């Protein structure tokens, strides 16, 4: 049930939005351009998003969209969590997408707004993200991962060069660690910075941590926890870093503090459950 | 509208305009940014541009037969009704949706068509007649248009022509005093441009840009200027043959468009010209 703007929001992404999607560092104008617009006539949920992310890249210019954005956002969202239910094989790479732009679209939509309605949007989109990784290797979006150095001379990881300090506590860590898989995913991914399609990889992180590490980081276990707040300091300094790079990165460093202590919402670990959990 | 009509919207900056161009029509900026952006601004030139798309879909997607002729005759409408109150900010939304409407028109008359496709033709020529002259400013300008040089410069009157030569024989010597002159040269500098591109664009508009004096004296049925547009109805009828193997819109027209204008499937060949010009005053 749409009217004339949505024609004109969908004309406005496959015209001007993904082109600034792929400018600051994405890959494949193909799936960007082509393949997500053909898979939102058959996902209202990605087409939902995708309306809406156009419409805040709009709303940049025309004014007068704050509706559409604020509907489309809830609409997504709330399509988005259904789907999750019902996960199938056709819809896989729908959810993937509609998921990626519902980030990219909620970072562009903290204004300040809390951030309780910006981060439960990225919370829904985490949760539908951890809920279909793995991906068939058959995905086009297959390469928001990477492959998978840590470990050295005593068989025991003794150095990362992702942050090396902040986890010192942690050296040296074991193979049987149950810290390794997130500390050899994070170091990889770090020493990855020049490359296309990082930002999708940094944005997926917290999706693709192994459910061992993860069960083991709601207890709220300060080794895991320490090892996020590792992950976070390369999201924000990131983030920040590229604002005048993507139009959707702007006002990044105002919602997201230096010190995770000073989170809005409440304490670090309140940071972490407001980011993280499905819904069972 | 509904999701069709964004998969429609959408079906034509992917696939229908560039096939547009590739017939031999110059500026995809006009075609696949301008149009679009106007169609905003304007419901008519919408419904124009959705009927045009889903006929070239229907092609391949079953089941949009409902769509064509919904939005085909909703852009009619409102096109008709748009011509009574013309601006210069709505003209190129209404030349556009006037040349839309009649590629659309084209492709959907068929094997043996009736005269549904006519009334429309009818209706876009109507509206371009009525907008036109446009101001050198459109866009459309150079697009849909375009004298001494047709005279013999030793005789002082057109002693032969191009394209319309043994056709109109009976009508030479042609002087400056005649009310046939302008359309003369006109057809003429029309055959004298033909591999340029915009050809079909300018074959199209010429029924709409004779002027009034001509016009009016061809709606009384006066032989000489109806001889004369037989010979514009050999070069449209030649032209869309050739090129229907070139341009997916242009197939089947010739099993509509008969070789004598006598075997019109509607009446004799004043009947056929009643059909296609004339409008609402
Ligand atoms: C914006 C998109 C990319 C989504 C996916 C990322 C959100 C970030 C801000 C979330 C994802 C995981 C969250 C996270 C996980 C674990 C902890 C450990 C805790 O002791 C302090 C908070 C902390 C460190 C939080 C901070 C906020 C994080 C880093
Ligand atoms: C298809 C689009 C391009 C529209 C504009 C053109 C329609 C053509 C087929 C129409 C336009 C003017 C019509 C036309 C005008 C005048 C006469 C004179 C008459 O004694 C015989 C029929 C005849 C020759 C008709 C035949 C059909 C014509 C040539």
């Amino acid at each position: 049930s749409l009217g004339l703007v949505d024609l004109k929001l969908f004309h406005h992404y496959c015209t001007e939005v993904w082109p600034t999607i792929i400018a600051v560092g994405i890959s494949s104008p193909e799936v960007w351009g082509t393949y997500l617009p053909d898979l939102a006539f058959k996902y209202p949920f990605l087409m939902h998003s995708m309306l809406a992310f156009s419409a805040t890249h709009l709303s940049r210019t025309q004014p007068g969209l704050d509706d559409y954005v604020a509907s489309h956002r809830l609409s997504a969202l709330k399509l988005l969590r259904e789907a999750v239910l019902e996960i199938s094989d056709d819809n896989t790479d729908a959810l993937v997408a509609s998921s990626l732009i519902l980030i990219m679209d909620s970072l562009a939509n903290a204004s300040n707004s809390n951030p309780t309605a910006w981060i439960f949007h990225v919370k829904g989109a985490v949760t539908i993200l951890t809920a279909v990784w793995p991906l068939p290797e058959t995905s086009k979006f297959y390469n928001l991962i990477s492959v998978d150095i840590v470990d050295k001379d005593t068989g025991t990881i003794t150095e990362l060069v992702c942050c090396d300090d902040d986890i010192a506590d942690l050296y040296p860590v074991d193979l049987d660690s149950p810290y390794l898989i997130t500390l050899a995913y994070l170091d990889k991914l770090y020493r990855e910075k020049n490359q296309l399609d990082y930002i999708l990889r940094v944005f997926a992180f917290p999706a693709l941590l192994d459910r061992t590490f993860l069960t083991l980081l709601m207890t709220g276990d300060l080794g895991a926890m320490r090892i996020m707040r590792s992950y976070y300091k390369l999201l924000r300094n990131y983030t920040t870093e590229i604002m005048d790079r993507a139009w959707f990165l702007e006002g990044v460093s105002q919602v997201l503090p230096r010190d995770v202590d000073d989170y809005s919402g409440g304490g670090g670990m309140h940071m972490m459950l407001d980011f993280l959990g499905g819904g069972l």
